[PDB]
């Protein structure tokens, strides 16, 4: 366009500097993020789900499977993936991709979910196939195997494609809320922060509930505010009462 | 520019797909949103107003007008519109529009407010003229008539123009906070989520207050952070103590 | 590109209007903000720090220095600057600048911090040099002198250059959260809202703590979500327990 | 003029709310009017409207 150029200031006049290059993966990620930011309008919706029975049941399952000797660890991100898959089942519009020209929408019938995994080189997004037709134990085992593979830096190109709903979990570091960036060709992305014990009004007095904040960014060209609010409310209801996964 | 092209991935290799076209209104809305996102820098400010006397007085007015037989329903969005009109009266800068070249600012003396109305085809923004010179009952009656007209899909082009401050209310669906997108030629936009009973510190101990979260997006080219903070604080004060509407 | 043009609507057909020009500084600021918005993807992270001992110790220092007669006022923004400098010391990546082509990163060894100061013409960002090698009293005195100079409108060009981490404080106006815009060539920017007495769970029951909300915007091309979360968590820990400034 | 309103001194009086008396700052208001044009019912309605507006000032916008 006709914008001003990037400010070029000689940083060596204020102190010592050290100019270094960037890796190929970093450059590709930066270019993709810039393109997504300049091509996708983001409308982040924030919410807080009540996760008290889910965490207790997860710890109960872990302590009851330790006795049975299974070497399987169950994480809340598995339940988040299940809730996301259920919400995608209920609303097929979020499980789609907008074309380059923005005139044709390619709806998807399958549900494959990407998961943000921390690595010494940054973050990776391995994709799990068919999350709506798998159990908690199988998903946990696959997640453990994929995390072990990623932390060793051996992920292949076939496990990095086919995603439909990236989930970014950063609850182990901090933050109470953050707005992620939708990555093409996906339409929506869900971010999870750290869970905190907050007072919640039940009707008579406040009670301590383990609230988990969830943010949801989406492309405003395909999804409006009402649909995003309904989608995040469905996710909130599924996470607060996991028993809805069978109902 | 020189960005990477949109990722083209054959989605048919992972499962069944169904490609469908988009309507003219959807395409126009998407193009407008994309242009606004790539031309308007958004600086969303979040706040929570204390609405306990306002809701109680609204229900009191409804129950006292049911006896008088008026067939008029009073909604909190009417009070939100009145507060927005008062804030626009106090600060004329938000009631304006920036030119295409970004060098000339067209200040406005009139106050017409757009309202987000849910329809089976999405969201519409009918505009109410002269909100600063109308009463609560008249505004409620006009809002009911406009909502009935919109839900029937009979809105005309003359009722979709002249707005100065779009208000997006999604409290009936969910979300605790969301950042809307400013639509040209408007400068600011206000989003309203769902009201929740939260503990508020009065000076001695926490008390349950019905807090309503409000977000405010605006163009950073014309409005800076301080002016936006003052504007949203004025709205917060007007909504928390509605008696300021006459003072 | 091929976006739709800016909507041109004759505003004189709805009421009185008054078209006015914009100042040179306003135009330059708007152009810079537009360029930063269209070139830098923003990923805002929100957090709330527990500031109860820091505020009490600040008021204690003020009341104990009033007796000694020093004519020095201590503000929490000084402690925020110290925490930011410590975090930049711990993580040199945030104290850098990305080149125009996005392939070379110029790391910085010095720490100069910009501060948002309110003026009748808007907001200014004077830069303080070497914040990691100065005391609280010296920083407070320099801040008072700079604020007095700025409110008189006598800031020079030499005091407006060399910054590495702009801090925007708007706690004296309102808002519970806001997402600022990163200004080139800086990588990250921190925004501070108003502190509120909120209930915090300690392990047995909620206690009133003076929580201060802090937002952090950064360029996603250089900083990912995990690094930003770690950085804001380090700032949160430094602000909640200021005694870490020596440890 | 047809009517005239007189205002005296406000006093803290006990008012029954439904369960027990509470102290409320009551203000006495008198209203004289010409009986040729205004009857008792219209004057009572007018003074009741004034009473409702003064007791709940938020009605000034409603």
């Amino acid at each position: 366009p006709g914008m001003l150029p990037w400010p070029k200031v000689d940083f060596s006049k204020f102190g010592e500097i050290e100019e270094v290059e960037l890796g190929r993966i970093q450059k590709i990620s930066g270019a993709n993020l810039s393109r997504n930011w300049v091509m996708i309008p983001h409308v982040t919706h924030f919410d807080k789900t009540d996760i008290t029975e889910l965490e207790a049941f997860r710890k109960q399952q872990n302590e009851e499977a330790a006795k049975r000797k299974l070497d399987v660890k169950i994480t809340p991100v598995v339940f988040i993936m299940k809730a996301v898959a259920a919400a995608l089942e209920q609303m097929p519009r979020f499980n789609s991709s907008l074309s380059e020209d923005g005139q044709r929408l390619t709806l998807k019938k399958y549900i494959n979910i990407g998961v943000a995994v921390d690595t010494p080189n940054g973050l990776v997004v391995p994709v799990f196939k068919d999350v709506n037709k798998k159990g908690i134990i199988e998903l946990s085992r696959e997640l453990m195997t994929i995390s072990k593979k990623a932390r060793d830096g051996k992920l292949t190109a076939g496990e990095m494609q086919g995603g439909c709903f990236t989930i970014s979990s950063i609850g182990g570091l901090g933050t109470t809320h953050f707005a992620p960036i939708v990555n093409a060709p996906e339409v929506a992305i869900l971010g999870v922060s750290k869970s905190a014990m907050e007072p919640v009004w039940n009707g008579k007095e406040f009670v301590p509930r383990l609230m988990l904040p969830i943010s949801l960014s989406f492309d405003h060209r395909v999804i409006d505010g009402a649909d995003g609010a309904r989608f995040i409310t469905i996710i909130n209801n599924t996470l607060s009462d996991i028993r809805r996964l069978v109902m």
